[PDB]
């Protein structure tokens, strides 16, 4: 059975660090080269990476335990969480370069309290399965991410989505992140896929697979993988081929411009046409 | 190319009715025979029925303007809804039986606020695109579903998510349902995927299938669906036969349980379901 990727329309999908509908297509700002999300992390044979969970219903959530002072957190379905795991419990959001705000409810009561998330401080440790409960009274809470602001720290600071948080006890403490994703060269340009996310700006959010992909070559467990898959973006209605695209092992798309893919639509559908060497050259998108 | 439903095991899925993952399998209750939900239904050949979405980023969630006295309701990328098109808008929730505490976000606006729905007043009309204010002040929202409680009327109801709301302008108006869904006969039951739900209850949520076998459905687009499928629910770790299950051509799986205590309730939610062949609609099952 050959490679697929779903037939499904982008503007149907989710965005794999939120649970935001995919609004656009787009490339990183020009002083950003290299990401290292921890959320929507997943290869093309299907192993899941970072804090990358199967499904939506788990993606930028938190569960754990307050006692006042600190939340103690474990994974979303109760189990314990270690540090060797990795640097948060899965589907712990990776949003840097923000505030969260964290909608808590709880099992078995009624209520909901919004929890104001600096990432920050010192107390900001969910590698070691803590982080600080700034008001939030004693109790066990699930809480999904609801909206972000700029960061707290440093003052005047703007919110910057290509970051992730600090997870760790420092900058430089070891916290086992998923490694970073680099342009892979010959001219082409790493693919976002982008969704509004709500707060006092004009928040887009960049991920690297809409939440349906992941769910999908997770399931389909490739047995063979190329060093390239070559991709067809597709007008479902027409059958026109908007421009190609490459599929990359590790988990990314990427295009060449002109152009591009920000402008292009977002009505189409992704399609496998063949495994290709690394170094294949695109045609760039639109051309012809 | 055969049939197949998604190679991943049930407690890493999401229900189709909430954001919320699925924590159990289940049965109805003796008192309930058919249902009518209105999220969670496509057929084994890929076509969404009720409301519907493809991804979860759409699951009971809501959009619209509110004047300080109704929100007039858009489907969720703000596109115009009109009564033709359904009970509600896409995604809209179909959870009856309890009032709804929703939490509405704004695009470029900081705060969240609660959101309490009493689906029973003459107010509460998603066919016609508008709902009660309930003191949510003028501006444009997207609310997602977050926790439930009683009903408040009639007073002392219970909390029953085995039926829908009450979407137009009376239990009599014609709302372009999806058809109700009837157990098949042959000693067989409806199979539900249970998720818990906040809120001052031990509240269970059932839903016909999880999201993520939908989107699967959704992309499949089998050519070749025949009168029932037959499946094994399959221990992934040894392999396993735990039990058989038909599912049928309208989007719903079956079983014959092997007494009350003995049952698909009693099994573990880390298994998956596996395509065996196409049967007859007839085909007696081996109990559970
Ligand atoms: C509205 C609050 O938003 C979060 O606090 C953010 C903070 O908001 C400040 C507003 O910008 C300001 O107009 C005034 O109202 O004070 C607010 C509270 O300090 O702004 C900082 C950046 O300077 C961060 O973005 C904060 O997250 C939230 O944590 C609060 O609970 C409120 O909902
Ligand atoms: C806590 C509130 O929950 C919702 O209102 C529900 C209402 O809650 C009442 C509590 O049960 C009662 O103990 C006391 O606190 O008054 C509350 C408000 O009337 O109960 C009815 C059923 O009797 C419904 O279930 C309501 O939805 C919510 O709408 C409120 O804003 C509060 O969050
Ligand atoms: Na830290
Ligand atoms: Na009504």
């Amino acid at each position: 059975r050959p490679f697929t990727l779903p037939n499904l329309p982008l503007s149907s999908l989710s965005n794999s660090r939120a649970p935001l509908p995919i609004s656009s297509i787009g490339i990183s700002p020009d002083n950003v080269q290299s990401v290292q999300f921890q959320n929507g992390r997943c290869t093309l044979d299907g192993r899941l990476v970072g804090t990358t969970p199967v499904s939506l219903s788990h993606v930028a959530k938190i569960r754990g335990t307050s006692n006042g002072t600190v939340i103690n957190l474990t994974e979303l379905d109760g189990t314990p969480f270690h540090p060797f795991e990795g640097p948060a419990p899965i589907g712990f959001p990776d949003l840097g370069g923000c505030d969260w705000h964290i909608n808590m409810t709880q099992f078995g009561h009624s209520s909901q309290t919004q929890y104001d998330v600096d990432t920050t401080p010192d107390t900001f440790v969910p590698h070691l399965g803590s982080i600080q409960a700034n008001g939030i009274g004693s109790g066990n809470y699930v809480g999904v991410l609801s909206w972000i602001s700029p960061p707290s720290h440093p003052s005047g600071s703007q919110v910057d989505l290509w970051k992730i948080p600090n997870y760790g006890s420092s900058i430089t403490e070891a916290t086992h992140l998923a490694p970073s994703v680099y342009p892979p060269g010959f001219g082409e340009v790493l693919v976002f896929f982008m969704s509004k996310m709500p707060g006092p700006g004009a928040y887009n959010l960049p991920c690297l697979l809409p939440q349906e992909y992941i769910s999908h070559l997770a399931s389909e467990q490739a047995p063979t993988v190329g060093e390239a898959a070559l991709l067809h973006y597709v007008d479902p209605d027409t059958g026109r081929n908007l421009g190609e695209f490459k599929a990359y092992p590790d988990g990314f798309l990427t295009c060449v411009p002109n152009g591009g893919p920000q402008q292009l639509p977002i009505n189409g559908v992704f399609v496998f046409v063949s495994w290709v060497s690394r170094f294949y050259q695109l045609k760039p998108v639109g051309t012809a």
